[PDB]
């Protein structure tokens, strides 16, 4: 109800990283969720005030 | 996952009042959470439109 039919703001609920969307798949006596997540890559130093 | 690694918008979940942050502490066969919360103090009447 939460990951698929909308976007979830809960941290580390709909997969690791920031959540974008999800897709369901059936399986014998179970479900498989494919989460699509957003992750920052390359950091850079800076001076702030 | 929610209170510590982020800020939770759920009401009365990460302690009473508006939530700011939390800290974990170990204990024999358990955990202890220290929640830091924000509470308004002194009310004043006003007329609104």
């Amino acid at each position: 109800s939460e990951c698929v039919l909308g976007q979830s703001k809960r941290v580390d609920f709909c997969g690791k990283g920031y959540h974008l969307m999800s897709f369901p798949q059936s399986a014998p006596h179970g479900v498989v969720f494919l989460h699509v997540t957003y992750v920052p890559a390359q950091e850079k130093n800076f001076t702030t005030a």
